[PDB]
């Protein structure tokens, strides 16, 4: 057929109960993740094609960048708690990978301050238990799909996007196929 298990996607041997409908993993340290988000705009292209009433979830991962990597997971938790993902995603990617001006937790916080988040507001979130459990959720989710690398996307806790089985010539055909595959899986 057009969509085939083992081609555009694979199937988890061990389906995840109660998973987000569309779940993306990434790292601000991850160069292919920079491409995915800032050049290919995979998240946004996926979102433009999702059926009505399908929420897209995006989690950060710890395993790249050591201490800073974990700081970034915690800051992404702050972004989620405060609902400012669309104000910090680009300056965090650029700060880590383009300018490389993000070298400490303080540097991460600077990005939030600059984007209009009050310091008091950031610090209270950073130190909250709501944020600690959001960090734990992201780590939990990674264990549940037995994650081995990023970027990655899982649908309904059953299917894993397999970009290596798509065409890579046209960036845009690739992006279109990726987005189309998620929609197909979403209705499966």
């Amino acid at each position: 057929a057009q969509y085939e298990d083992g081609k555009q996607y694979t199937t988890l041997e061990k389906p995840v109960a109660g998973a987000p409908q569309v779940l993306e993993f990434f790292s601000f340290f991850c160069p292919h993740c920079y491409q995915f988000e800032e050049v290919l705009h995979i998240s946004d292209n996926v979102k433009k094609k999702l059926p009505e009433g399908v929420k897209m979830t995006k989690y950060h991962v710890n395993f790249m960048g050591g201490d800073l990597g974990k700081d970034l997971t915690q800051a992404w938790a702050v972004a989620m708690a405060l609902g400012v993902e669309d104000k910090v995603t680009v300056p965090l990617f650029e700060g880590v990978q383009k300018t490389q001006t993000i070298r400490s937790a303080s540097d991460i916080r600077d990005v939030f301050i600059n984007a209009g988040i009050k310091g008091e507001e950031y610090d209270a979130a950073w130190n909250s238990f709501v944020v600690k459990s959001l960090v734990a959720q992201q780590e939990k989710a990674a264990a549940d799909v037995q994650l081995r690398g990023v970027p990655a996307m899982f649908v309904n806790g059953k299917y894993q996007l397999n970009p290596q089985g798509m065409d890579t010539s046209n960036m845009d055909v690739f992006v279109q196929q990726y987005a189309d595959t998620v929609k197909y899986l979403s209705e499966k």
